[PDB]
């Protein structure tokens, strides 16, 4: 699904979901398919949105690194292997012969590579005893991300990671206190028509009681979006979030 924020909107206000901050520019939705990469694949989709958002904000970028305009999965494996090859991630010559076809990945990798092509990367670590507390930290946390008076271009969706799995924050509806978010394992519950405000919800609102969750990890781009270079960001550096 192509440019999936200005549809999104006019599905926000036909529901009438008021409150909703939502990333700047506009984004792809890539999705797993069951039996072929299901399973597996939910981090490599996500990479893929996020450079969907990358190419509608900055196409001299997009052409710079993706010159066929090309970033199937196939393409992330060569980038994912060059940011380890440039000491990118101290542990990820733990990970050089692996299989890359298959693997999964997780917010260590969303960061190595973004941050081989010249992309400023933030980490956040939310780290809990507390379940409630959690949810609590991560949810006003991603709100205060995507708020934002003046007029910009440079909020970016978030990756979210939790027990293996992940989706991306694509903004914050207020008025529930829910993130919205594109889940790439949630394909068949997106390529049909919504008419109850139920199957929206299902789909792209995850409240607090849905994640819950004692640990979570955040990748989310700067406002300073690109680097130029990266020779002070080898080392995955996360800021830690917690109650202990
Ligand atoms: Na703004």
């Amino acid at each position: 699904m192509s440019k999936c924020l200005q549809q999104l909107k006019r599905q926000l206000q036909h529901f009438g979901i008021d409150g909703c901050s939502l990333a700047d520019g506009d984004i792809d939705y890539f999705f797993t398919v069951t039996g072929i990469d299901r399973g597996w694949g939910c981090g490599w989709r996500n990479i893929q949105m996020l450079i969907s958002w990358l190419q509608y904000t900055n196409p001299n970028w997009f052409k710079r690194n993706f010159s066929s305009g090309n970033y199937e999965i196939n393409s992330l494996q060569s980038l994912l292997l060059s940011a380890w090859m440039k000491g990118i991630d101290a542990e990820g010559y733990a990970q050089l012969g692996d299989n890359l076809h298959g693997k999964w990945i997780g917010a260590t990798e969303v960061y190595s590579l973004f941050t081989g092509l010249f992309v400023n990367v933030a980490l956040v670590d939310f780290d809990f005893r507390s379940e409630a507390s959690a949810s609590n930290a991560l949810f006003l946390y991603v709100k205060k991300h995507f708020e934002s008076s003046n007029d910009t271009s440079n909020v970016s969706p978030c990756y979210l990671q939790f027990q293996g799995h992940s989706i991306i924050i694509i903004g914050f509806c207020s008025s529930l206190e829910t993130l919205v978010v594109l889940d790439p394992d949630r394909y068949q519950s997106v390529q049909k028509k919504f008419v109850n405000i139920a199957d929206f919800n299902h789909c792209y609102m995850r409240k607090k009681r849905s994640l819950k969750f004692s640990q979570f990890q955040l990748v989310h781009f700067k406002q300073n979006i690109f680097l130029n270079d990266f020779s002070s960001k080898l080392e995955v550096r996360s800021t830690r979030i917690s109650d202990f």
